[PDB]
Formats: C-alpha cells, structure tokens, sequence
C-alpha cells in the first residue's frame, strides 16, 4: 500500500498516493491535472462523487469500474490506475480513477481539413469501435466532445455511455449525433446506432457544418427523413409503438435525395460510404468492420492490425442487488487491479 497524503483544493478533500504530484483543479465527480511521477505522464485523476448514494448510483459505480478495466485499445481511453485510502471495506467511501490527460478533442480541430484528415480520424474511429462491438458493448454518446485527437491527428474515444430528459431537449449538440431509433425510442436499439453517429460526424468533417441540428426532436426527424426517406413498410413492421407508427404514417412521403448534391465536390469514395452509414433501417447500415474493408480506407486498412476484445461478461447487468453488495464488489475490484506495462 502506498504513502497517501491529504489536502484541501477548491472546497473538496482529495487524499491520494505520493506518485501523484502538483494537482491543479479542471473541471459525476471533480477531476484535477496531475503529474504521475511513476510513468512520467500527466494524467486525469477524477475523484467519484456520491458513489454509493443509492442502489442505481452503486450500480453505476461498478459498471463504469469494469468497463474502463476492459477496454485496452489504441484507439479507446484505457485505465491507468484505481485507488481508496481505505483500508478495509467498512471504512470504504471514496473512489478515484486515473487516465492519461487529453488536450484537444475533435470539435478543437473541427482547422482546415484535406480529404487525408478525414480518412486518417474516421478510420481510428471505426478500428476503436470494431473492438468495443467485438465486446457486445454499445458506446451511445459518440459525438465530437468524445473523441480526443492530439497534434499528430492521433485519436481516441472516450467517456462512454453509462443522459436526462432535460439533457435532451432543445437545439444541443447533446443529441444532434443520435440515431433517430432511439431519439424516438422506436425500437430496442443496437451496436448499429454507433455506426449512425459515424455518419454524422463524417459528414460534419467533410463539410464544416452540424449534419442535423434540429431545434428539437421533431424538426431533427424532418430533416433526417428529407435526407434519407420516408420509411417504407418493411420498417415501419418494426417500430412498437403504434403511435409512433402512426405518427410516421401522418407525414408525407419523400425519396432519399442523391448525396453527391449534397456532399458537393467531396470524394467519390466518401460519399458512397456517407450512404451506407446514413441507413434509416439500423439492420440494413454498414457495421464497423464491414467499413474497414471500404475503398475508401485502402491507404491505412491493416487486416493484420485492427484487434478484437478479449470477451466481456455483463450478467451482474440483469442482477439485483443490495447497495453494500455492489459496493463490496467495486472494492473488490478496485483492490485487484493490475497496472498496464
Ligand atoms: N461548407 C458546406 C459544404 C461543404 C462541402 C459540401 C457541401 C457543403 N454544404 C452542406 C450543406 C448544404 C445545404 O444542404 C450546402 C453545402
Ligand atoms: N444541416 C445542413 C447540412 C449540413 C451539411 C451537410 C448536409 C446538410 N443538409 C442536411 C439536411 C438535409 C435535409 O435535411 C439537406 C442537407
Ligand atoms: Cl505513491
Ligand atoms: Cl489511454
Ligand atoms: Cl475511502
Ligand atoms: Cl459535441
Ligand atoms: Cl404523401
Ligand atoms: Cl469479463
Ligand atoms: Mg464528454
């Protein structure tokens, strides 16, 4: 067990190991910049707040533990390090996790960007997330404030979905980059609404501007359906709600519309990928590795070098538990941890 020591910054108490050097406040919980004296990196060292508060905070705790403890990828935020100052699971409370420390995310960039930009980040994207769906894991919040890119236009994913109604209400980014299955809650959704938010960050690198910023729910539907189509009956079969179904069948029909008169002057290859992604129909769009294989990567395409993940078990997902049970398995976590080389 390491040396902690204790101090004071900005209204909270943060007690951590001697390694960690010169912490200064940044910004769930309260994070603050750090340089780790063991690894010579400066890394994030975010301290949980309220982590056990109520049986769906515990719950969430855990699960946030064993993802970030998984995910070991180039292209995807992996775990530094995990500590408590306790000593004994009756005297655990508090629970801090460590990364390394990321500058600029894409919206950062989002510059002036030629067509090899645009490979080079939609290609990283798309070799982290073949490696998340080989897990069964579905991200859910990708958009460009989670994809942290550094001078050398090297990328990687981060804060995974574990959001309110008020956090999805009105003109905000929060939810121009969603899938519009589960915008609407149309449908139980799958890893294939990940490959939705692709498109349209794709689209937005391409252009310089929000593929669909809509005002709210319905105005962003409106211009998601005169872009892709009114859905036909093969779709529609598909949606439970029958208001839903219903509402959809109110609005008048309309055919995709030619995207190279859309995407004006952008590369051939581009645009055929843009229209395999932007599918209406989630069973019918591109999955990850499928577009890795696209023309449009030939340059960078390493079939050699573009890993699956070990597998993931998430039964504890469908298990009801106690709050101090789940509490007692985060320690256990927590104290079982295994540094990376
Ligand atoms: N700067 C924008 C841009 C760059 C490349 C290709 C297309 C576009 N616009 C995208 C929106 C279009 C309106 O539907 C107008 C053109
Ligand atoms: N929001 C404008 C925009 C920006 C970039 C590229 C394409 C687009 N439009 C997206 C909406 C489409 C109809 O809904 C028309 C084209
Ligand atoms: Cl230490
Ligand atoms: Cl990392
Ligand atoms: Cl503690
Ligand atoms: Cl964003
Ligand atoms: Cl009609
Ligand atoms: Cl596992
Ligand atoms: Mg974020």
């Amino acid at each position: 067990r390491p040396t902690f020591y204790r101090q004071e910054l900005n209204k909270t108490i943060w007690e951590v190991p001697e390694r960690y050097q010169n912490l200064s406040p940044v910004g769930y919980g309260s994070v603050c910049a750090a340089f780790d004296t063991k690894t010579g990196h400066r890394v994030a060292v975010k301290k949980l707040s309220r982590p056990f508060q109520s049986i769906i905070h515990a719950k969430r705790t855990y699960r946030e533990l064993r993802l970030l403890k998984h995910m070991k990828h180039e292209n995807v935020i992996g775990l530094l390090d995990v500590f408590t100052p306790a000593r004994s699971l009756e005297e655990f409370n508090d629970v801090y996790l460590v990364t390394h420390l990321m500058g600029a995310d894409l919206n950062n960039i989002v510059q002036k960007l030629t067509d090899d930009h645009v490979q080079f980040l939609i290609y990283q994207i798309l070799r982290g997330l073949k490696y998340i769906h080989s897990a069964d894991i579905i991200h859910r919040d990708l958009k460009p404030s989670n994809l942290a890119v550094n001078e050398d236009c090297e990328l990687k994913i981060l804060d995974f979905g574990l959001h309110t109604d008020d956090e999805m209400t009105g003109y905000v980014a929060t939810r121009w980059y969603r899938a519009p299955e589960i915008m609407l809650n149309w449908m139980h959704y799958n890893q294939t609404v990940d490959i939705w938010s692709v498109g349209c960050i794709m689209a937005e690198l391409l252009t310089g501007r929000t593929l669909f910023p809509g005002t709210d729910h319905i105005d962003q539907l409106k211009l998601i359906l005169r872009l892709v189509g009114t859905p036909g009956a093969e779709l529609l079969k598909k949606i439970s709600s029958e208001s839903a179904r219903n509402y959809i069948q109110s609005l008048a029909q309309m055919p995709k519309m030619n995207f190279a008169n859309v995407f004006i002057g952008a590369n051939p290859l581009a645009v055929d990928l843009l229209e395999k992604m932007l599918v209406l129909d989630s069973d019918k769009r591109i999955t990850a590795a499928q577009a890795l294989a696209h023309a449009y990567f030939a340059q960078y395409h390493d079939p050699d070098d573009e890993p699956v993940a070990d597998p993931y078990d998430q039964s504890f997902e469908s298990r009801d538990l106690l709050i101090d049970e789940w509490k007692s398995l985060t320690y256990d976590e927590v104290i079982s941890f295994v540094p990376p080389p």
